[PDB]
């Protein structure tokens, strides 16, 4: 009854969430997670993952300087209004590195566009790039117009899409991560607080990712919080109050670390399991898998966990190439299987030679 508890989830006074384990992709709670919802700043997180990504191809670096054209000109466009802005003007050469803060840390607008053109040669050619992160993410709900995330009529994401869009920064652009959680930074002789007041909350080790609003998209937060060997993500969309502004995503963060874990229970390369084969160079397959093993779990639960395997065939027959599945891997709770992974060979077998 302890043992096999499911926790109630607190009531989150926003529109739409979710909560994942980053390493499992696992979904903790949820609700309305897919609906489409004007991302606000939001966008920005796509904007800052595709400038991460050129960074990551060696197309720039942090160093170089970025002169400043017409349209990211802070007080040249009044599309800008009312927005956070950097307040660049034409002429100005400043550093990839200070850009880069200008978006992650201010959502700075006008950064936006410097560094679209910078990186894209046009804003429409970058707003292609987000879109083409958009399916190679596969994200089923979302849809970019512009590069800053103003409520451009078509543009839309999801509580689900943006945290699956937090996964893909840490996972995919660690370096462009690391840069969220600076508290502040200096431009033109004036400092700059990073706008995610969670990362001075003491109680967690908050370190991401980006808040919004537009008045059209209510309050937006996706976080992100570590404790030992875990991180979470959480997506909040269109929340109420300005009051519940961090503390409705603080409330899912801490619930998730309270209720549950993350255990590795295997590596690649490692041996789970040996079978015979057949007509081979050597007469054992050692089989596992080609990606680590993430699960999330009830908390406490971890010397519960059994892990068994199945084979799709009968017989393993060389030659076996490297990663080839050849069966399914168990992990079960209770007697009952929650996680499957493909079983795969280690190390090829080819066919005997004598
Ligand atoms: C992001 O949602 C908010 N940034 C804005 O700039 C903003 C816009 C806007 C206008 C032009 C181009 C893009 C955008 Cl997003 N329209 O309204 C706003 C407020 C930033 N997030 C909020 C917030 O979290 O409360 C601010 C710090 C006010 S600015």
């Amino acid at each position: 009854n302890i043992k096999t508890m499911i926790p109630g989830v607190p009531q989150i006074d926003a529109e739409s969430y979710i909560l994942i384990d980053y390493n499992s992709g696992k979904v903790l709670a949820e609700q309305n997670a897919d609906v489409r919802r004007d991302p606000a700043s939001l966008t920005k997180m796509m904007t800052s993952y595709v400038i991460g990504q050129a960074m990551k191809a060696g197309k720039f670096k942090e160093t170089d300087l970025v002169t400043i054209g017409n349209d990211a000109w802070a007080t040249g466009n009044p599309v800008f209004k009312g927005s956070s802005l950097m307040f660049l003007k034409p002429g100005m050469q400043v550093p990839v590195s200070q850009l880069i803060r200008g978006i992650n840390l201010q959502s700075g607008n006008d950064a936006c566009v410097a560094m679209a053109d910078f990186a894209a040669g046009s804003q429409d050619a970058f707003v292609g790039l987000m879109n083409s992160y958009v399916n190679a993410l596969g994200l089923k709900n979302t849809h970019f117009q512009t590069v800053h995330g103003l409520d451009a009529d078509g543009q839309y994401s999801s509580a689900r899409d943006m945290a699956l869009i937090g996964q893909a920064l840490i996972r995919d652009v660690p370096n462009e991560y690391s840069i969220y959680k600076e508290k502040e930074f200096t431009f033109n002789g004036i400092r700059q607080l990073n706008r995610n007041g969670l990362l001075w909350d003491n109680s967690l080790n908050v370190d991401g990712i980006k808040t919004g609003h537009t008045d059209k998209a209510g309050y937006n937060l996706v976080a992100s919080a570590t404790e030992g060997q875990m991180r979470l993500i959480s997506a909040v969309m269109g929340g109420r109050t300005f009051k519940g502004r961090e503390a409705e995503s603080k409330k899912l963060l801490t619930w998730g670390f309270r209720f549950f874990e993350t255990v590795n229970p295997l590596k690649v390369g490692k041996e789970f399991a040996s079978e015979p084969v057949w007509f081979g160079d050597s007469d054992r397959a050692s089989l596992g898998v080609d990606k680590d093993v993430y699960l999330t779990i009830p908390r406490g639960r971890m010397k519960d966990l059994k892990a068994s395997y199945v084979l799709n065939s009968s017989e393993l027959h060389a030659p076996l190439q490297k990663n080839q599945v050849v069966g399914t891997i168990n992990f079960q709770l209770d007697g009952k299987t929650i996680e499957q992974r493909p079983l795969v060979v280690l190390q090829e077998i080819p066919e005997g030679n004598f």
